């Protein structure tokens, strides 16, 4: 079955929102695996359990706690997910996406994705912040699509463009940013390609990956991205590299799950320093 | 759940066609988006609504008016499906092709395939129409293919070859037809990717698109030529390339749907006239 | 709809085999189209029809008997799978599948896959044995997954690890032993890549799987791999080259399933004496 969520069902659930809280965000953020600390910087923060918000799916998976943020960061009103949905946990795209077309009409503008990623980018280290500045939709390729069904004309066209998903301004911004804060390895920028998961890659389809041209690979994001740019919201987003990808079959090592979070402990205060930092003109 | 539809079920809307026309068409031609004007041509036509023919979906796509028509194109009698039905609109694949089992039953034997495709070959220019010769099936390397479930043996075999899907001959006639028609232009010959849709590509996806050996990209076609050629009717088709896919991220614009019906109205005169001659001969 | 067998089922199913026979086998087989054979080499065999197992699903595909064989292999307890589920039959992945875990509960420590594969490699000849070294899942870069939904804790872990799914130690024995045959062609090793089906492959499709870094094509096996990995089984298996894909336009022919099912009888007494020697150190 396609979206079973109609117009109405968002804005029942947006208007819940806005009868709750005296937060008027114009930014949203939604975290990703082992990202969930970046809620920590926000100031006359109010949480909601996914649980208690009408129409909200829940995160099952660890490293995403399941709650939404209201608060404000740097100067700017902002409500954060922490904690995503992924299609692996048995959520098709209509739910996966719910919260974006949310957030739209709650009067956001502009969506900021987060994610964990391997990295497949030869020049990429563990710890790395790719700024992503393309995608490979690998499920949208055989229709599994967030848009699939009828199409409601009161969020957007039919046939959406995704050339420029990615807002370039912000991209920029983004860059001096990172100048500015005395950084010694530099920022990185790429494609960012989805898959299905939730096993990890064989050497075999690492190789294929980075051949198709992908930088880093992930298991979220894009549906997100898709619906946002649908909605007409301006998109930015980044990947923490937490892992280098197998590409050998003498394998070292293997990828899991904790490395992972391990590793967006251990990149904890340079990111959220960094998005704090990138409040300050989003524009508005 | 696999195909809801029985022997039966097609035999039944064959026999109300039959029962409600005098017309016997031996070719079956599919229009695609901005490719509905091919009809004007017919002679003795009779229009059906979808809506009307017992078990028939409906096309909800602008550029697909959903109806079918009989009549008689350059001395041989046909049926034409003016717009056609995709899966991002919510079809299974096996609701997509249930017209091209019923044209099986009605008698036909050829099936021409058509569709509005962006050109990925960097030498096509707008307005080119591309022979297909080949096609690469990506919602079928998961899985998604109208053949899944219990295979009907009234139809065709559990494994049929696809190798041999574009009829030679057809393609050779088409090039002979199109040097007597005095075109400056060359007509083209390729392979067509189909993908999900409904959303346009990303430049990277483009890339790839390109670099996996495909010269079109669309979002339909090929399961109908599968289910065509499961049930042994001849297949021949062609793209009208009515964009030229961006490559590159200084997006100096971006593919949108008005542009692509927009193209198919330019083209008219054209693939009709194209269309018409090629009648003659398909063979019988 | 994902997972709909709970961890009681597959317990249930387990406690019915193990109340129905004294073997207790340490080792399972699952033998591919036109592999059944491999079971004429059992002794002291007992066999159980799909049909009578509790949950167990049906193969409904030629070349594929439908039993469960339990028997005594070279001295090696073992239980083997006369033909195997395919998700073209319209089997979601947690039903292709269900047989690995049950085996899991039965004390099963080592599957062995077999399949009869379309060759891509040039190298590779008709009646070719190919060890898999590695695979390439395209329904999983969608999201089609046998471990897509709530992940259950009592089989393993929520992002299990593939870099390393086919053992070693396992494919090092495959050639000594290999070796001891006196065999004149050498044992082949290389990537498989699982598509959907249940239509064979388009040239373009072929040079694009080649070009992906694939050795041999087929439609199934992998989902296997990742639920037997997931469960913690040691996994070791490989491909019977039934046929050269065609990669040209001039298509001197064209894959069909006899044929494989014929090269299946054509390499029988190859393949069983290969297994039958494997037998010896699994290990246990
Ligand atoms: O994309 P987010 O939400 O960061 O999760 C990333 O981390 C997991 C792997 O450790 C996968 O779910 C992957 O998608
Ligand atoms: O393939 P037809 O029916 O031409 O439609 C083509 O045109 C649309 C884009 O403008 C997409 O639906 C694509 O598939
Ligand atoms: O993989 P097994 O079970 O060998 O079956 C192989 O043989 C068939 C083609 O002849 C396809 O189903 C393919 O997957
Ligand atoms: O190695 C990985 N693969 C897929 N998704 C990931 N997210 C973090 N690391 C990975
Ligand atoms: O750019 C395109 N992409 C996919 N399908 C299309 N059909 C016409 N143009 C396009
Ligand atoms: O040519 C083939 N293609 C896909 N699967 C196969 N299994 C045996 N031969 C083939």
């Amino acid at each position: 079955m396609a979206n079973g969520y109609t117009y109405e069902d968002y804005q029942d659930t947006a208007k819940w929102l806005l009868s709750h809280t005296e937060q008027r965000p114009q930014v949203a953020v939604i975290c990703g695996s082992g990202l969930g600390g970046l809620v920590n910087k926000l100031t006359q923060a109010q949480t909601f359990d996914y649980s208690e918000i009408p129409n909200f799916p829940e995160s099952t998976v660890p490293g995403h706690a399941g709650r939404l943020v209201f608060g404000i960061l740097n100067g700017r009103a902002c409500v954060m997910m922490q904690g995503r949905f992924h299609m692996y946990e048995g959520y098709p795209f209509w739910k996966v996406t719910f919260p974006v077309r949310v957030f739209r009409l709650l009067g956001v503008e502009t969506l900021v994705v987060t994610n964990a990623a391997g990295g497949l980018n030869p020049n990429f280290e563990v710890g790395d912040i790719m700024l992503i500045r393309d995608h490979i939709n690998l499920p949208g390729f055989s229709g599994e699509n967030p848009l699939r069904g009828p199409n409601e004309e009161r969020f957007g066209v039919r046939f959406p463009a995704m050339s420029d998903a990615y807002d370039r301004d912000m991209r920029q911004k983004a860059h001096s940013t990172w100048k500015q804060m005395g950084e010694q390895r530099e920022l990185q920028e790429g494609t960012y390609v989805m898959l299905g998961g939730p096993n990890f890659e064989t050497v075999a389809e690492c190789r294929l990956l980075r051949n198709l041209g992908a930088d880093a690979v992930g298991m979220s994001t894009v549906p997100e991205v898709i619906v946002a740019r649908h909605c007409g919201l301006r998109v930015f987003g980044f990947s923490l590299i937490t892992n280098k990808v197998i590409m050998d079959t003498e394998s070292q090592g293997k990828a899991n799950h904790e490395e992972v979070l391990e590793a967006g402990k251990q990149a904890a205060q340079k990111l959220e320093q960094f998005v704090s930092l990138l409040m300050a003109s989003i524009p508005v």
